[PDB]
């Protein structure tokens, strides 16, 4: 009998999903595992290695992935991420719902591995692209390059997420409102959960 599926959350850099996931575990503390992936990208000031991610290096990452360490993996904007099989391995062992946030390449490559027979994949929309684009730029401290790469991420992600095989679309307008409707579209999805 099937294995509780993943729940898989992506949508573009901006988007607010960081904050939805971190309301989803504060509800469900007990019920969600948060799969802790690997990037070689630079961790920023209010991060923490082993929470968020774990920082490495790209010869880390590289040794990490020939290895076998990884059920998938992309560069997204010139930095690599992958998610750890250790780290869907220990939600199984805790008997939780493994919560994955990938963007939409490991997405595709979740669908096809034999590793994990079903999930449910949600992606975040804006409520509008240039509400997006604006909220990027409110990031004071990021470079240009790097805002540059996350907004060409963006439109490749828009023009594809139609195509992937999403079960729920869910636009972030308002925190308070879009976990409202995200908590009602997972106690659906989800007859075993409940809170805490
Ligand atoms: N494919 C893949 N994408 C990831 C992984 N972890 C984070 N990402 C995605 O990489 C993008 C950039 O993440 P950020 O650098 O903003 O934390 C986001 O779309 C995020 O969901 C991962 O393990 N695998």
């Amino acid at each position: 009998m099937a294995r509780i599926p993943p729940l898989v959350v992506c949508g573009p850099s901006g988007v607010g999903k960081g904050t939805l996931i971190k309301k989803v575990l504060s509800e469900f503390p007990s019920r969600f595992r948060f799969s802790i992936s690997c990037t070689t990208r630079n961790k920023r000031e209010k991060e923490t290695n082993g929470v968020d991610y774990y920082f490495v290096d790209k010869d880390d990452f590289e040794r990490k992935l020939k290895e076998g360490q990884f059920l998938e993996f992309d560069k997204y904007a010139n930095n690599f991420y992958g998610t750890l099989k250790s780290e869907y391995d220990l939600a199984v062992g805790e008997g939780k719902i493994c919560l994955f946030e990938m963007n939409i390449n490991g997405v595709k490559q979740l669908k096809e591995s034999k590793h994990i027979q079903d999930g449910i994949y949600i992606f975040v929309k804006p409520p509008s692209i240039d509400i997006l684009l604006g909220r990027l730029k409110n990031r004071n401290t990021e470079k240009p390059e790097e805002i540059n790469k996350r907004m060409q991420e963006l439109t490749r992600e828009m023009d594809e997420a139609d195509k992937v095989g999403f079960n729920y679309f869910i636009v972030n307008d308002d925190l308070a409102r879009t976990y409202a409707e995200l908590r009602e579209y997972l106690l659906g999805s989800y007859p075993q959960l409940r809170g805490g």
